[PDB]
């Protein structure tokens, strides 16, 4: 029978990118950025964002390549978001077809079809990329903000940086407590809707929200990385390397709402599970965990 320790640790393994996967992302980029480079001139690309991190949850959706244009691209750079954007949407939809092709604020989502069960399994294949046209201005990179209309600046290496110290700063449990959230906040049972948008505002708050270093107890550190975050979610949250657009202006007011409202619920629900097992009633509180987060979860 599974102590809580455990089964945490379980979720947390079930969760961590493996090597079958690693080799699914690295083919899906060779043939999307094989293909892009005979539509426009493109130097090099990267996976980037979460993915890279270690931070980015299961299963594997949304993984960021940056395409790096050429020069002979750099028309692109004087011209509104949606021009490069639009371009990039009508390239990868003349391969993959409209349904599996959607614009994004600063990408292109390109869905590879790839079935993804109940139980969150895809026989180790990444779901889908998101295709970012992006300049190497030197310092950092410039990307499309449809929000402005315009470019705007992005260090992901920053991003990498800070998410790495936080998690030596925690005991080497920073990245996984952040996915199991993400996990969360993926959960079918809130509807069409995430609680918090975007998924990478909750690896923002995060590197505030988890503090103290470790404190040796998944089941009481997920209760207080909830009350806190349902505490907080309503400040503004700027982007951490100070380069981009803050990340907390996705959301309109009845959104923000929502999204304390639905963390302090997990917050109650999680107090609930600590009181199952405080008092033996171990497989209560694996039920009331698994309830929660969903299947990866597990009860034995
Ligand atoms: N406002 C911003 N300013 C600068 N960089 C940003 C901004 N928003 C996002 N980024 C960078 O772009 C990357 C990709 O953003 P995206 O929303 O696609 O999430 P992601 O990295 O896939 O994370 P998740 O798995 O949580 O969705 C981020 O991880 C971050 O490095
Ligand atoms: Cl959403
Ligand atoms: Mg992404």
């Amino acid at each position: 029978a599974l102590s809580i320790d455990e089964a945490f640790r379980k979720f947390k393994s079930r969760l961590e990118l493996n090597e079958r996967e690693q080799k699914n992302a690295s083919q899906r980029q060779n043939e999307v950025r094989d293909y892009l480079q005979t539509k426009f001139g493109i130097a090099r690309s990267f996976l980037t964002g979460s993915y890279a991190r270690y931070t980015k949850t299961k299963p594997l959706k949304n993984i960021n390549i940056f395409f790096v244009l050429k020069d002979s691209e750099k028309h692109y750079h004087g011209k509104a978001a949606s021009v490069v954007l639009d371009d990039f949407h009508s390239a990868l939809v003349e391969k993959y077809g409209s349904a599996a092709v959607r614009k994004q604020a600063r990408s292109i989502n390109v869905d590879f079809g790839v079935h993804i069960d109940a139980e969150d399994n895809t026989d180790y294949r990444v779901v889908s990329v998101d295709a970012v046209p992006a300049f190497d201005t030197g310092d950092q990179y410039e990307i499309p903000d449809t929000a402005s209309g315009k470019w705007i600046k992005t260090d992901p290496e920053i991003h990498k940086d800070k998410a790495t110290a936080a998690h030596q700063a925690y005991a080497n449990e920073w990245k996984g407590l952040v996915r199991m959230v993400k996990y969360w906040n993926n959960n079918p049972k809130h509807g069409d809707l995430k609680p918090v948008k975007p998924s990478f505002l909750i690896e923002v708050m995060a590197l505030e929200c988890l503090y103290g270093g470790w404190g040796g107890s998944f089941d009481r550190e997920i209760q207080s990385f909830f009350a806190t975050l349902a505490d907080r979610v309503h400040d503004e949250w700027p982007d951490p390397a100070g380069l981009g657009p803050a990340i907390s202006n996705d959301m309109d007011a009845a959104r923000k709402q929502r999204a304390q409202q639905l963390l302090f619920q997990a917050s109650q629900d999680a107090s609930i599970a600590i009181d199952h097992a405080r008092r033996g009633r171990n497989i209560e509180a694996l039920r009331a965990w698994r309830a929660l987060f969903g299947p990866k979860f597990p009860l034995s």
